[PDB]
């Protein structure tokens, strides 16, 4: 028992972190197979910042240019192409270290772990939420670009974010592996409005059944509500409307714990309406959002 | 910009799990050059576990009782001995993984990363304090005993606590790598009281100049106090008292923010006496104690 907020085990993505500079920029690059993959924008100057000519800045450098180092040994780059606002850089060498891997790009409300990387070197791990917004509320300075975001199902890293920007919000923006961003998000120093963002309703409702299964039950009531009473309550306070999808993604805490959803929704509806009343629920005195139906069952059943 | 619970990157203590069966019992190992540290529990059937004699049950024992995979490669046992509540299982082959590390007691109040495991299979990473009375506030279930907790400094792990035990209140209890419990328990299946706990004042403070620092300064003001003042606070609040080594230790914070120690006392006075007010600082409704001076200024400069 006890539930925290769990990132995966790093260590398979961690020997793959490399440095990348060009010029006087140096960022982090994923080094899976004979390619490195990096944020484009390490191929600009102070005076690109606020609109490059990506297509034009690249073409005035070649693969000697590109300085690969993996820790502390340097990798040949014979090959160099964009693709979106990524780069990949062929090397003549494999990772010796290449997990199993997939590229996905996730879902807003998915859940990874993120492991934040200056100069190639790891600095920490940590489990956050794409926002429905498309953005991540991470920890980064600047050096960090090209650090990653994964899940791993046993064997198999699923790589679903490489970071390319902090908006003036100081919130996070970047791009699945093929460099398409999540979100409206341009590489640029421009000021970009981020959506309207919301809360991921089935993660407050999967993290209130892990709260039941750990013994924090206080919030369960004599209530129930149906999805359309529910979505009005969830439309007033900026939550997500909860679909049949959401309901039978949390069937399995529903089977366990015995409480049906619309239960749980009469629960999240009186916490909604009447807040914490200084109460706390699996140590946080706030809603959390974080926790997929798929992460609560993981953490509550030890899946390795 | 931003601010998150992260851990440390697990790589390095990954490579040191296996898994270790000693009858019926499966449970965690952290496998060091030539030696295999575990909890010594794992020689205990369900009939010993109200008060183990547990000399006489490593008495039964021989080597080759102690299986130990590393992955799926089998350890051949040439030696064991029991040290305090951790049991050594010395092999004949040195761990080609082992990181550069040290074995360290951590204080109440520090920060560690978690590895948490099962039959010697990493399942995740979080960050968390060892309370001011020796508890940890963690995620472990049946066959996570032998998960590890640890520091880095760049290459060096310092490994501070290894899992024995869940209290009846879902609170968890554990030793350092000499097998000695941090805390007044003992392992055997018997209720056992943990002291009264307290809130670590120097990590909150850390944790508000990590908010300032981040762009949450609501809760500045115009006040400031003294350490007796603040200390009187304090103590109706259930905080740890607060010294001079700790506004020492507050010192980098101070001077890069420049907000004087006891006028960052005095925000944390004010917030204890009226709460939060319905607000947030740092995506938090509650004043967080899980982040050293230490902790925050690595994160807020990009340590590696
Ligand atoms: C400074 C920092 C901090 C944290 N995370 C990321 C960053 N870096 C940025 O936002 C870079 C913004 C940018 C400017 C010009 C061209 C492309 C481009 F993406
Ligand atoms: C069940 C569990 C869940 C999470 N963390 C740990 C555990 N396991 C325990 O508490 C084992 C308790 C014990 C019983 C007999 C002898 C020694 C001993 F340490």
């Amino acid at each position: 028992s006890g539930f925290r907020k769990m990132a995966f085990p790093s260590g398979k993505v961690e020997g793959c972190m490399v440095q990348v500079t060009c010029g006087t920029t140096t960022l982090n690059g994923l080094w899976l197979d004979d390619v490195v993959y990096c944020p484009r924008h390490v191929i600009c100057t102070s005076e690109d910042m606020l609109n490059p000519n990506y297509e034009d800045l690249l073409i005035r450098k070649s693969n000697h240019n590109f300085l690969v180092q993996a820790g502390n040994v340097q990798l040949r780059v014979i090959g160099h192409s964009m693709q979106n606002c990524v780069l990949k850089l062929k090397v003549d060498t494999a990772n010796p270290k290449t997990p199993k891997y997939k590229f996905v790009r996730i879902q807003p409300g998915q859940t990874f772990s993120v492991l934040a990387c200056y100069n190639g070197s790891p600095s920490g791990v940590y489990q956050c939420a794409m926002r429905p917004n498309f953005t991540i509320k991470g920890s980064f300075l600047n050096g960090s670009c090209g650090s990653v975001g994964f899940n791993i199902d046993y064997d198999c890293v699923s790589f679903c974010y490489m970071h390319h920007m902090e908006l003036p919000t100081g919130v996070h923006a970047g791009t699945d592996l093929e460099g398409n961003f999540y979100g409206p998000f341009v590489d640029r120093q421009t000021a970009q409005a981020a959506g309207t963002d919301t809360t991921i309703t089935v993660n407050v409702l999967a993290w209130l059944y892990a709260a039941v299964i750990n013994g924090d039950r206080w919030f369960l009531n004599r209530f129930t509500t149906t999805l359309n009473d529910f979505n009005l309550v969830a439309m007033k306070y900026n939550y997500e409307p909860l679909t049949q999808d959401h309901v039978d993604i949390l069937g399995p805490l529903s089977a366990q714990t015995g409480i049906a959803v619309l239960d749980m929704c009469a629960s999240l509806k009186e916490l909604l309406q009447n807040g914490m009343n200084g109460r706390t629920i699996l140590g946080s005195a706030l809603l959390e959002d974080e926790f997929t139906p798929f992460d609560v069952v993981r953490q509550c059943s030890g899946v390795t």
